[PDB]
């Protein structure tokens, strides 16, 4: 009778409750209060309704999906994945997520509070998988949206350590899909060989998706893995903050990137990276331009800490047959980055910023401009030949450097004979501090190695802070690089003993709208007259010089060379010195040569 | 007997429980465990205690208030607003919040976990309202405090889309009141026409109030709305972080601001704004100085992303009959901001920083100083005439710009004929990079248009990075602007073809403590003597010049002009050149003119 | 029979439940659902199982420990400390935490959701204590680890106001121990006299430990307290973000620091400090080098707001008999800091950065380099004599300043007669803006007071932005300071009336690899010849000068002095001017003196 009802599954539905014995409160039943929360245990049961304990020999997938499906049908809620248990997944999902090698299908308004651990069983060894998928169709173009889905807690997603079976396979933790107001917070992703841990958005469809306070640990482990980017941000108004990324595999030093920022109004801030090849790509792929336009703008990489083996930030933009991608309005600021201990040339070329070619190697498709790199530090150990503040390997329409501290082998670099980028609006302000770790290492090398097709509307203000007499020059332009409407200066400090300071192998510093200054040694000879007397250079390669002035003391009593010099049409320098007593004088002086500055 | 007790509201109070069958655990009753949590369902009931389903025809207000009142009486706790339901509010509250058009009264230590949706019913159409109010008196001066009140969750506050009925009305989401350790986290505020979404503090009373990870979407929709600021921060030690603000209304481009920082030790960081007129005001209003003093100091606007139509940061301070407001010790850093696509003059004048007058238009009441603007980017499209790095429209006691990238029409601007601000300690360091988007657009315009009453103790170091021969000058001072104890320099790069570089329409560069340098074209003529020979300017307006030097090459073989020049009392320049052969020479040379530098 | 079972502690275990009457859901018992959560009430009971109310006369310690012990035995979970109650602790713990004066022992995977208040009873008055301890052994070297332990919520830890009984005692809130993935979030620590509130890690053992959104209020109150650092970060990959620190005690202005960053890859960001002596130490102690190596690198102090009375960031490194500590790769950025109102010399010497000696006073053990200080503001009121951008008191191997705004008494300072640091790679870029608050206060003082044993590979580019004729010099080197391979420049702006600009009391600016420039007044006299005519200095102390140029106008019609000058072997300057009419001329001119620049 009553006893039967009480012991039945409807029993709690018969036991009355009123909150805190408050006579103003609702007269409820116990079941109503229990129904305010929901866990995996409410679906983790056999066909007779008996609870099943999780474990390595139990496949929890169908139970978790049934939980998600049911809570979705009531307008959403939060399913707890209980602490103190490991929940194994041991089969693929069915329906719209099967095209994505999906395990679990996420649904709108259904949050997951992961307190325990979710592990992959060895069914997945050597196979593709995406553990949580928010697409609802195998074809992403035909997918509905995922909205208001949050995964959070103190728990763990463990990928079982399994290697990839083939390089062409894809593996992911969370693919939110066409995702609006979705987020992952607090979760540890660990122990795998995967392509991505989390992907946000799809080809610009989505908004307001975030990854916050998550850990990603040891997510590459094999030579089969083609590539890895821990978070791929493929919708606007989205980003990554306060996360921790670590790899230990040798392969990760060559293939793994922490973040991809691929749509406008996206950010990467406050995070720590160790053991990765790359920090972040900031890219507009034409192939990804469907949902949010063809421009990646308002891109922010700030206040991160990194030890990487390749490049910290990589910029790109590219084209398809019918769409052109553009990258502009970027800020890279406050980051403290180093190339980890490694041999020269043992990983991809070390760089703070890389202007990279497209995925096919094309360097003449990019449209990258209005970038600001400010207030960052970069260090590479002295042996790492392949380290640069910027490797400028594809067409650049602008990039501005102010008030950074770069301590590596090169400042600006591109390999000769390779690509010949067209460079516009490259600005290197004098407030960039050039470190001394690589002093004495630079035999045969140019600190600024301007291996470009052409440079226009650019500024390079070189300022040393210590000597490095091993370098061939501070800045060199090969004769193949056109230079125009530019300002190139070499501050004299720490340069007195340098054989070459600025080198223009095509004599490009003569251009009508080139503004330069740099130190040089010049031999002069005077006329014999007592009194005010001209001094003239012996060499005739100064027809471009607008003024010069002495950087040398005068050890003579009986005369003095000119303090300042102009030129003559034959290319000599000329200035008026003073012979206290007459005689032809011959001196070698260090001058600051100036053109239009 | 027993069956009756079990089915009664005291039934759960008779059913024993011990945690996990642990014999060391408390012998409790089921009701005790259920009493550890509380939801709206525990109060959302008719007078007989029967639960009422929420819905558009049910007014949930009295039930939610009864929940808050009761939990307050037990020392606090957290009330869940359940997921999967929309809870409508359909009447005003009563008592102390009625003076505030209040709906719900918040209470100390009573948190709200909003997982579902709270909507406004059409009772509120065309009426004022403040949805959650923490004042306890209609007169804020007579209000008690609100302490330890947190609103958080994945849920939503929806204002029903209703327009304002009259411009003089006020609408708000959360007014914490005189608020100490209060916060909103995770919540989406959307679909309204309101004055504010959240206000913190009252006239400096409050502390440690924050808005974190919230979304504000479409909160202005009509021409009736007088003004909108999404978060108003009116207590110290408080701020906004990691929020998302978006508007779509045309009206928002003219009236809406994201944040007001109005008391000391307040911050706005890490947020994204789109569609707003303004980013943040940083202001000390004398009228708001009661609870925390008359100074706004330690004000921080950092690492935000914005597309706005008017000004990004607006500074102010003002006076009342008996109190004077002061603003100092401000930092604006790491922000990436653009003026969105619009016609020139179609919204309030575009600016990165505005020094604005008080609410009555007064420009002679401000006391603003010790501000640092560093490491920001700003862009405005080329057609937007009305765009400036700084619009300096009221008295300024100091502002420092270092290492920014500004790409807009003007650097410094104020409209002539308007206000004549008194300017002190304006510092524009040479490390500020001036972009080229507006090159060729500047006919008739001065890049730095110094339309002030006076300038003192100021530094303007102009550095171009590309040519713009359309501009009238790089910097111009009208004769009405006094200039003293200042340093004004124009770097020569990209200026060779400029007719005017620096212009001093009152000849102010002659001042005893003015330090200047800029390029100019000068005609000279020599004496006929063979050998060392003087050259003299034909014009006599150089009595202020302390030295000059050549920026031009010398195309002659038979002579050379001086490399460097001094002046003479009649205002000629003079220097010593060299005539290899005699003859009177006549040349036109580009010189760098220098005074005391 | 059945009634007996129902009223027993196993009663809930007999009442059936199925979630939302879903026939696909698990057939459970009420007890199963209640067993999904756990609170202190489940252990806060007498030996017969009757619940005990908390209160000032009840010691809750044993109950909370039993809760932690039991949840640990099931693999972890989260224990709620209920809102609306104050839980008092009134005795020490036992076992491994007794060596640490421990109260509660934390355990792996057992989180604490503190919603109510935890108070200390007066048993603790005048005694040591560490409230929560994660070590499991009295000897930390023999301790196991604490993993996956999070303390969070809206609640409060209150230390009872009790003073220290003796300076040698230690008091702490949370010692996580050898701690991996542990964190504190949201908690208020208040009302004490303690050594630390939170400590992370032990001598480099630990990882991924964080303090986020916590408040620390009034944690020093007596003259007995030897020292206080609110958070001590002693494991890598760990940090402090978005916290609030306030003190009101006079003693805190002399003894209290907010944060210690003592291992690599640690951070302090986004926080607000008021009332403290110090902001953060960034230190590698050799004595703490066991778990993570001998180097502190990737150290980040960013975007903080502070009012302090001593120093903002303090750098250090030191040695033991067998280990040497090194500090490198540091970034200090975006901070807005002021010295609070106080009399000169009334608290430890005010500084933005201090290079401090070791704990024994040794200044010759440090290895600190590759530090970047950029984009910060610092202010000290005009009366505070003891205020500096950097106090450089121990050996320094490098520190770089770019684009800061420093407004205080000194730029670089060390006390004479004290330590004589060896300085390398000190870089002060010209983009640092020097404020004017202390103008007129600097009688007898040098703005840059270079009281060092030696300076090498250093750059000081002085740029004033207003006049201060009270200062003795802009930069002074005593004869005891060797100077070599350095660049020292004084911009002329605001210096015309200064008696001394740069001072080299040992004539160090003559060094072969010293690059300098600064203004000076020089008396010259010409020969009598009409026409081009030499001018020579009367004094002979210019043998080091490579060029000089006029900073003065020429008030004469009949002649002009040289615009530019070289030197002669006797130490005179010499240049060629012009006598329109003959005669011996005598002039006093302001020159820019230059050596190798
Ligand atoms: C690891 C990584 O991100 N590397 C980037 C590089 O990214 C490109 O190359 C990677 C290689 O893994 C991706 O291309 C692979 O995956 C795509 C997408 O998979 C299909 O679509 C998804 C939605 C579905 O779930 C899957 O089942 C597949 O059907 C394949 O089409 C492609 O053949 C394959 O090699 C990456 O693709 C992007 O991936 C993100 C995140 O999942 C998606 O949001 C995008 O839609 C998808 N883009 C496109 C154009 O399909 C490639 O873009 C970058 O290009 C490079 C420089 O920026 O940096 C790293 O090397
Ligand atoms: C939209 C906005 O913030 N605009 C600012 C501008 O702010 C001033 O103008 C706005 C217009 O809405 C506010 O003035 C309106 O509201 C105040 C306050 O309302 C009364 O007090 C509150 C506590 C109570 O709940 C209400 O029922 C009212 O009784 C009215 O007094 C005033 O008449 C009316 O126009 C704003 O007032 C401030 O509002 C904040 C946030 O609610 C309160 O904390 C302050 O106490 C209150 N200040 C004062 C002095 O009363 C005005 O300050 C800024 O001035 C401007 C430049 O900084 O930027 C934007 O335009
Ligand atoms: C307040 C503060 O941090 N001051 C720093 C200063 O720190 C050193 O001085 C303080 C003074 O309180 C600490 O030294 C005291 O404590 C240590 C450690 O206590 C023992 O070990 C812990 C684990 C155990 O729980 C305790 O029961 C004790 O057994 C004592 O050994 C020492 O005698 C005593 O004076 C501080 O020690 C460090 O403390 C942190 C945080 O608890 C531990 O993680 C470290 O292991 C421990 N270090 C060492 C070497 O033992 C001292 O390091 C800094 O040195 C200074 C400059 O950087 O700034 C502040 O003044
Ligand atoms: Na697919
Ligand atoms: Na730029
Ligand atoms: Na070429
Ligand atoms: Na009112
Ligand atoms: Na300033
Ligand atoms: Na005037
Ligand atoms: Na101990
Ligand atoms: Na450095
Ligand atoms: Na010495």
């Amino acid at each position: 009778q009553f006893r039967a009802i009480i012991e039945s599954p409807e029993g709690a539905g018969h036991v009355g409750y009123q909150y805190r014995r408050n006579t103003g409160s609702t007269m409820r039943m116990v079941s109503d209060v229990l129904d305010e929360r929901v866990s995996l245990w409410d679906f983790h049961c056999d066909p007779s309704g008996n609870v099943i304990q999780p474990g390595p020999n139990v496949d929890s997938r169908q139970y978790l999906q049934a939980a998600i499906d049911y809570v979705s049908s009531n307008g959403g809620g939060t399913i707890t994945i209980p602490a103190g248990y490991t929940w194994y997944l041991g089969s693929y999902g069915v329906g719209g997520i099967a095209g994505h090698s999906g395990i679990i299908q996420l649904r709108s308004n259904v949050n997951l509070n992961i307190e325990g651990r979710i592990h992959l069983s060895p069914f997945f060894d050597l196979k593709p998988f995406q553990v949580f998928v928010g697409f609802d169709n195998g074809d992403p173009a035909s997918s509905g949206n995922l909205e208001n889905c949050h995964i959070y807690g103190h728990g763990v997603v463990d990928f079982g350590g399994y290697e990839f079976g083939a390089s062409s396979q894809l593996r992911n933790g969370v693919a939110f899909g066409r995702s609006y107001n979705c987020s992952v917070t607090g979760i540890t992703f660990q122990n795998g060989d995967v392509t991505w841990a989390i992907t946000l958005g799809w080809n610009g469809y989505g908004s307001n998706c975030y990854v916050r306070k998550c850990r990603f640990i040891n997510l590459v482990n094999s030579s089969v893995n083609a590539a890895h980017s821990t978070v791929y941000v493929n919708c606007p108004y989205s980003g990554v903050e306060s996360c921790y990324f670590s790899m230990s595999s040798s392969f990760a030093r060559n293939i793994a990137c922490s973040v991809q920022l691929h749509q406008h109004d996206t950010f990467y801030r406050g995070s720590t990276v160790n053991g990765y090849c790359r920090g972040a790509y900031v890219v507009m792929h034409a192939a990804e331009a469907a949902g949010a336009g063809s421009y990646a703008y308002n891109m922010q990489v700030e206040n991160n800490i990194a030890v990487i083996y390749g490049q910290f930030v990589i910029l790109g933009s590219d084209v398809t047959a019918t769409v052109s991608g553009h990258l502009n309005d970027v800020i890279v600021s406050g980051n403290i980055v180093s190339i980890g201990e490694r041999a020269a040339f043992s990983a991809p070329f070390g760089a703070f910023i890389d202007i990279g070619p497209d995925n096919s190697g094309a360097s003449n498709v990019q449209d990258i401009q209005r970038v600001l790199v400010t207030g960052n530090s970069f260090y590479a150990p002295a042996n790492i030949t392949d380290s640069a503040a910027i490797t400028l390997r594809a067409n650049l329409n602008g990039c501005t450097f102010i008030a950074n501290n770069f301590d590596c082998r090169y400042m600006v670099y591109n390999a000769p004979g390779t690509t010949s980028p067209v460079v516009q609006n490259l600005v290197w302000d004098k407030s960039n501090v050039i470190g001394g770790t690589h002093a004495n290492q630079r035999a045969g090398q140019n600190l600024f190695d301007m291996q470009f097709a052409s440079v226009v509307n650019s500024t390079i203000e070189v300022q040393l802070s210590c000597e490095d007499l091993s370098m061939f020059s501070c800045i060199l332009f090969p004769a193949s690089c056109q230079l125009s409407y530019s300002k190139i200066t070499v501050d004299s400090a720490w340069t007195k003993s340098m054989s070459n300071t600025a080198v223009f192998e095509g004599n490009q510093q003569a251009g009508a709208n080139v503004y330069v200054s740099y130190p040089a040694t010049v031999n002069l000879t005077s006329y014999n007259t007592q009194g005010a007397v001209p001094f003239f250079s012996t060499d005739t390669n100064y027809a471009w010089v607008t003024s010069a002035y002495s950087l040398s003391i005068n050890e003579n009593l009986d005369f003095s060379p000119p303090a300042t010099y102009t030129n003559k049409a034959n290319g000599q320098l000329v200035g008026v010195g003073y012979n206290e007593i007459g005689g032809v004088r011959s001196v070698s002086v260090r001058l600051m040569l100036q053109r239009q500055v």
